[PDB]
């Protein structure tokens, strides 16, 4: 008969070549070890769950205010309420029976570029005018004339003289334990030349916490300037909305569960059928 | 130095489970075979998309009425509109720039059990009548005890001297093509036990679909009853409505593209918010 | 708006941007004085006040300061010290205005003769800018057009025909030098008089100028930290500062003007002519002295910024006490587009945030006012009376305009009962299509429900450009009947497929209605324009007169509402909802057609026409500009040229003399139909000092250009004026009583229009109709002030110190848990982050995420693994260990129990840790389960059954989901938040379902993140490692 | 008391805009119609499942070399074994207990760049060249300088003497049954270049079905030049390869439903752990 491969590997007659590369978690040990860190002294030293993400998602252990700062943006992002376009579909699908991962998933594919993007595309936006080094006077008027509006810039109803409370409560965390926020500077340089167009042309949470976390990436130690790049390209901050929205999307599962709503069917009267004649 | 794997592999050294097993299709030569019959002899033979679904399914190369009676399931359920759970799905997902196999996706996960579960629900309800010895108005006056609609009997429009058209349809080639339909003789007895009720309560779609079906299955010739009484159970027609809202799905999703419409939000008049005080 | 600088702020600028080859000479010095400084810093910031002679002036913008014994003529330091100390500080007179002298300027002496000083004046006129001279200063006329230079050889044939030989060639380089200094800094006014050209040089002594303020926006940087000093005789205050700056800030007009702070009569008016109306009425009724301030809103602001409007003159008003009491003329004219239910309530918000000091000062508040959504401001405005007991006098359409004027200074009585109740002629056709630029999307619907209503066969709008969007089609209404309007990015687009199009309205920003005009007249299809923007330099304006002169392009605006011609086309927003467009009867044409400067006032033209006439013909608002793109002659001589017309009546205000050419051309005998006129402005004669109102062109430059010169002169013309504006209705009517009497006027017989159902949210807001909502929430508000979590806001979200655990149990349980309950949950989102690649869904986001999906389809991939073989044993757990903790079974007849059911126990039973070698992440867990719950009845009983599973293999341990799983339940059970009825209904409904997949996804997300980084390719599953076991030929 | 919604909205008393628009489906009436036609005329006329493809997708009567030249794309994209990373993740989600819609979903979110992506493109690159008019010399030298491969050319076994056969069965049909190949013509074209190199280097199945919908969509009749060019940008062959795909995804999670195979758990010696240190 011929002999195991798990023989012939063990000692040393064979080699295959492993077809997966991974970094994030090691697991076949001891002990469940999150970038080279243990369990246990990730729970030693205190780093929360926005410790852990540096873990697994950078594979850096960030200093307490970049943890700090990280969980602070999944509790503005956690929810916005049920009108949003990805908190709809995710109560249609729990009105339908399904289970929770069905119902949190069929709303959380809905999290793209319309819906959910401004977060990652403000982040490129600014990024992209602080590095390739224009002013911000010259920046607003770059966008003018090719006719593409700020990404992070303009809230439908908290002004100014009316501050939404969710940017003030991000931007004061920044000032104070940051140790620098140049694109912060640069984009609060922005609203103050589109708040004297409209008042409502302010930071928007989706354009404070893209400057932020550029910021929090750059600035904090930890990242060279390519990997923190490399960060905002791969498309980390599209997974801190995903992570954020998704605790709101399956509180929003669970609250059609308690409701007992039935199965959900659009009103005739609020669509517009345009079919063709007979084609 | 150690020696390759597949060196030790081709020339029998070595001996390594297989970690999965397929039946449905072999890829790795000359022709691509679609369960034993190659995709020449697939199109040489005149089978359709109803013949490769009895071919990827199945495992059978069911007869020519069989093949094109899937076919005819396949169109009736391939759209009812956007105002279904599903369809709105598909929709706001368009509507949020998302791809085409993203906004499928998110509404094709709403099919389960309120929408689109009465394929399934239908059949095995049937099934169990049927098979138990039950004579219709038994099987009528059992499930009124119990608390329990007949899955598959009602619509709300079309009653009687009114019948729905794609169940006419469907009927028809099921009499004339099928050669023992004993589950839909069943079924029509019930229909004609819950239309002296209420004028209403007809075989649906949703209702004939799933014991004509069953009829193809058992009642054809290629299977036996223990391998046609699993296929209903692992759901194979879950996957008929599936595979069949699919086609009217993407087309919801290309509607909405051509359209250009833009993002959803819904109205908060429509929504109910009954939060707690301050808890 | 052109705002007169001062001599130092002139200078500074002069001295900074001119471009002459001849050296400007005592450049920058200036030494500015006033009454708080020191004199130890002027000696050392300056070093030059010692060594030459000095002439002292005040710089608080007083014209003829020599002749008031105001300029200390060649002075030493000494003497300098000696002259201010009588005149710094205290009062002097220059003509009526009377105030203090605060600030005073140092420059050196200068040498010179009669023979020295000249004289340059540049000042703008609407046909481009004249340059003066003259060489006996203490005159030459060249007119430089829009776009035109001035040339150097030009100053010497025009100008410099008696300045001397030697003194051609410095003077015609500081003429061009002076000249481009005023294009290029935005001035409207520069007066140099004396200018002294020696043999050393210039000398500026003297500099009077103004500067339109409107072109902020392009000299941001070259003006700097401009500052427009008040005239003298009115004090500067830090109220009226705070209202510029909010001015500056959007398209909407919010001024503010203290004429006397102690004064009793306070106005809050909305609309630039509309609150001249009312000050004319207040000043006409002996109410000149105590009228306290001039201001207004308009042009749409918001509800906070009209809140910061109303508060800082409720705070103005509540400063200081008035025997007799205060008024409060909350007043204006029927809106067009300022929507009064949020104007209204921001206002009410200011009252009921300064209740307290208003009842102190026995405030009496009258409020008229119409307009959009008025019903629902004149509600909230009339509950804010009864609720705060201030007396709020609340009226509305069906009340006169200036009617609670005399009611507040007691000239009549309160009535009881209604409160609570080559250009072308025709411009404008029934056929008329217009392509309307920007999203005004209420705009376009007002036009098309006036369409339907004036009985229409096509809609008015053809086309939407937006250059911010893709080409698509937006859905409007054709009365009951849906229609879509396409929108284009480019205006080329627009103009090339609907070639029908003969108007553009202009809904483009101040700092884009240039271009956006100049962009549209190379189409010649479109013959009438109108801008609507408000705040457009007057210099860029002429640029589009200009142009629309050579083009034969009517131009309606700037700063306009635009028109309508009842029956045939209404331009944007004008005459207002359909509402207003029904009660004024502006459906059917009638004999009148009005133009007017304001158009806020235009529609109260429409009211004032309606009621007394049988309507509006045509209806035209040219705007509160200086140079309007057409004049009241432009819109007079095409009602005289329509036989639709019958009568016309122009509506003026202050300055300009457009006026005298409707009196020249009556003369002429160019126009015979009879006009009634009235020029608006008839206060600003009975102030101390010139006061600037809201619009751009309301200033009396001349005292030709004041109203109350120019309604005295159009009564020799024969037009019918009236005494007041409150008797223009009388007026208006005794003509039409005269031209019905007569037969010129026939009426035609009323036809009923074609009426269009109601709009839902409109019926919905006042509650005619009820919908039943199809949706129910209970986890997060959003349509607040603030974001609010399950009855949490979100700022004492983060002030309470709740981490991400805490939000979990608002957003999930709606309660807010113990700290200890918050901590364990994130414990459990960490526990539960990762367990490598190699399970079920790690394993499909890593296929997902190497197939190039992005990172919400790639972790979806992979959640969707998780259910009851992958991550279901964490749900599974909890429910199998309560269903036996319930039953009151013991922990080893439980064991029992589920091996004669052939089932293994959920959540026991770890595949390499075993006791006495402990799985870490249970440890760490019940550690804190024990040190920090209360009670774990759960726990104790699951470690229990792990004593009994050890004894047969120490293998079978509590996993982390079996412990995860019934600590959670006893984190429900015992935390005291939760019933036991509602705490079993989240493990029913899958709480711990969402708990594994909230904290894997952390992890998977890792896992996408991590093969992008690696760049890790295409996987593609070894043929060997899959069995192919397919039938033979099946 | 307030007026009802609905009877307002009957007596037209009030109006409110429809958030909505459809064209493909209109299931409100007697009948169901897709797109013009009733489902009743839709059997009468004999149009199939490819015929009613045309209906949701495209609004239009296809001619029946159009209708039966979509079954057949369907039929050879149905399936290609298990080994692709689509049918591997559907195998992964069957094995772990999933629903029939949570395992197609799994493996369907897998399609678009890497994965069935190369249908999309290789009609999209070609007609691009084909539009841009350079011949095909000119074609196949423009993408060797930008260093891209041309999507839709290359097997990886298959060759001249050695043919695909399910290209050779579809380029017999788009031969004998469409009225013209102008692109079909230039994608041979190009193909005569690149065998010229290397002998694998012909038209993929991904590389004709690409081509031929393109000659099938602006050269049948039914389509204007603008329209068919839009379907192509919106992703028409996206929706292709997912219906068609679709078909061997189901039948691949109810094989590993008949097998009753266990849970996946990959082997450890497969996965190489690169983590960092103690980062
Ligand atoms: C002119 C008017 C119609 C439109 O003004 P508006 O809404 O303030 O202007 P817009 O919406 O175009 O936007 C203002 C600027 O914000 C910019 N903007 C909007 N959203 C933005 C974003 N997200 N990011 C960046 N910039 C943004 C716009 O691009 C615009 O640019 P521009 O001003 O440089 O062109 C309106 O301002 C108005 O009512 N004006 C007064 C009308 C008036 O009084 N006329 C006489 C009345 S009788
Ligand atoms: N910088 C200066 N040096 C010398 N004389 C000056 C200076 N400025 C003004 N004067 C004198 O002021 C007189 C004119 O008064 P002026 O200031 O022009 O009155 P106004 O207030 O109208 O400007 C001239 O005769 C001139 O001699
Ligand atoms: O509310 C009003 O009376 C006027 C106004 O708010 C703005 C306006 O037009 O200013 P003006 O008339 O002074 O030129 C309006 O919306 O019409």
């Amino acid at each position: 008969v011929p002999m195991d491969y798990s023989w012939a590997r063990e000692l040393g007659l064979i080699r295959k070549p492993a077809s997966f590369m991974t970094s994030i978690c090691d697991e076949r040990g001891q002990e469940l070890i999150y970038a080279g860190m243990p369990i246990t002294e990730v729970f030693k030293e205190e780093m929360g769950i926005g410790g852990v993400l540096g873990l697994l998602w950078f594979q850096k252990r960030l200093p307490k205010y970049s943890c700090q700062f990280i969980e602070m943006c999944l509790m503005v992002t956690a929810d916005h309420g049920p009108a949003v376009s990805g908190a709809h579909n995710t109560i249609i699908c729990a009105r339908a029976g399904k289970d929770l991962v069905s119902s949190l998933t069929s709303g959380l594919l809905t999290i793209g570029d319309r819906f959910g993007g401004a977060l990652d595309a403000a982040a490129k936006m600014f990024s992209k005018a602080f590095d390739s080094g224009i002013i911000p006077m010259e920046f607003v008027n770059k966008m003018k004339k090719e006719g593409k509006l700020i990404m992070g810039i303009g809230h439908r109803v908290k002004s100014i003289n009316n501050p939404d409370m969710r940017v003030q409560i991000l931007k004061d965390y920044v000032r104070q334990h940051f140790p620098a926020t140049p694109l912060l500077d640069y984009a609060l340089e922005v609203e103050k030349i589109t708040t004297s167009k409209k008042p409502n042309l302010i930071l928007n949470v989706d354009g404070l916490i893209g400057v932020a976390f550029v910021d929090m990436l750059r600035n904090c130690g930890s990242f060279t300037r390519e990997e923190a790049d490399e960060y905002i390209d791969i498309g980390a901050l599209n997974g801190i909305f995903v992570l954020g929205r998704s605790m709101g999307f399956i509180g929003h599962y669970l609250d059609q569960k308690r409701l007992k709503q039935g199965l959900y069917r659009h009103p005739w009267d609020d669509i517009s059928y345009v079919l063709p004649e007979h084609m």
